[PDB]
């Protein structure tokens, strides 16, 4: 359904949808603070949910998922010129621990989604975007502060969900549809043990293929360098229909906040230059135009912004407020997001393509497609370049 060696994927991500992430929708968290005090706001989805308890949560959410995302978005997303969703799903959509604070109902409006997607004529992944103790830590796991998914029995847990998801999402149903599903969300590398990490991949390879799908398996790069992944599920080994997804940001330390923006413009390019010396199928699956983290909780509830050296111990460089509201950028700034853009554009097109992080935010405009789209910042065609040939590819 798709022809990785000779198409380029152009897409969004489907984020905050079916895995709560405070910073794209505030609205659902901001009621738990107290004036200014967000020591009793809930962190992540788990939270949420235990502490609204199963109907509330269950009727909020109902709201959430019938009006976050319609069949309406997928025709905008064709309107403008996008092929391709990524869709986050946690995995207690399928399956619930035993004292789990998760409810249930995201399944409905996947099919609906991938219905949506058909009529639109728009291709899909399915990215597992959160597992069982959680892979990462990370809010948009689920799960905040934890790194259990290889204790206990929640690796088990987790290739038993992905078999239910292959079963159901990687067959003939939706062979038209479907062009790959994403095994594992950004697993971090550096606090897992890498050889079980493999295995893991390995055995969700073995058991999709097993039952006879021939859906491209997506393994994400577990933030390792680039390459790292070249002699592992190779056609040397008869293993095939394999692309990994690498996630390019320039925002989560203080060393790369600093960077003037040509220097930005340098690192963009080279993602480019390097992911075009590796062996599998690449895609950039989640990337944005923040040159900044200062949207409101992007680095979690009751965190500051690095940025306004209000978090990790990072130097001052500017204050966050006047850089909240799109309308009150900077023409400079706006010039350098547009530049930003375009370089990454290229450089993901010369591979596999691209894949924003994400449509739509509350009120986040450097994770919002659609925000910048409005605002002239995202290119409309996303072929027109303003800055042409940045990175001198050849
Ligand atoms: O090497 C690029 C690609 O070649 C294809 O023949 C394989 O099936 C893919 O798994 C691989 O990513
Ligand atoms: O570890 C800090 C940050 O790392 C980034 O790669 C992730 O995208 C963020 O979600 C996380 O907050």
């Amino acid at each position: 359904a798709w022809d990785y060696d000779n198409n380029v994927i152009r897409g969004v991500n489907l984020g905050g949808w079916f895995v709560l992430e405070p910073y794209m929708t505030p609205s659902l968290f901001e009621p738990f603070q107290n004036g200014n005090d967000q020591s009793g706001v809930p962190v992540d989805e788990y939270h949420w949910t235990q502490t609204l308890g199963k109907e509330a949560a269950l009727r909020i959410l109902q709201k959430h998922w019938s009006t976050w995302i319609t069949e309406q978005d997928f025709k905008q997303i064709s309107n403008l010129g996008l092929n391709f969703v990524r869709i986050p799903i946690g995995y207690w959509a399928f399956q619930l621990l035993d004292n789990d604070p998760y409810v249930q109902g995201q399944v409905q409006y996947l099919e609906k989604a991938l219905g949506w997607a058909r009529k639109n004529n728009i291709r899909v992944w399915i990215d597992l975007h959160g597992a069982p103790g959680s892979q990462n830590g990370f809010d948009n796991s689920g799960l905040r502060d934890s790194y259990n998914f290889q204790n206990g029995d929640n690796t088990q847990v987790t290739l038993n969900v992905l078999n239910t998801i292959f079963k159901k999402y990687g067959g003939n149903e939706y062979s038209d549809v479907v062009i790959g599903i994403e095994l594992l969300n950004e697993p971090l590398g550096p606090v897992l043990n890498m050889d079980k990490l493999k295995q893991f991949f390995l055995d969700g390879y073995n058991s999709l293929r097993q039952t006879g799908s021939v859906t491209p398996v997506i393994i994400h790069d577990a933030f390792q360098v680039f390459g790292y992944w070249n002699n592992f599920l190779t056609v040397a080994e008869g293993q095939w229909n394999v692309v990994v997804d690498h996630h390019h940001y320039q925002v989560f330390s203080g060393g790369e906040l600093s960077r003037n923006i040509n220097d930005h413009i340098s690192v963009a390019c080279n993602w480019g230059w390097d992911a075009k010396k590796e062996s599998h199928w690449n895609v950039a699956g989640q990337w944005s135009a923040a040159l900044t983290d200062c949207a409101k909780w992007l680095n979690g509830v009751n965190r500051g912004a690095r940025y306004e050296g209000a978090y990790d111990n990072a130097p001052y460089i500017g204050s966050c407020q006047p850089l909240l509201d799109i309308s009150q950028w900077s023409d400079e700034h706006k010039t350098d997001t547009r530049r930003y853009i375009e370089a990454q554009l290229d450089a993901f097109e010369y591979t596999g393509g691209w894949v924003f992080w994400s449509w739509k935010t509350e009120n986040a405009p450097e994770w919002s497609f659609q925000t910048l789209t409005y605002n002239g910042l995202f290119p409309q065609p996303v072929t027109d370049r303003q800055f042409p040939n940045q990175c001198g590819f050849h």
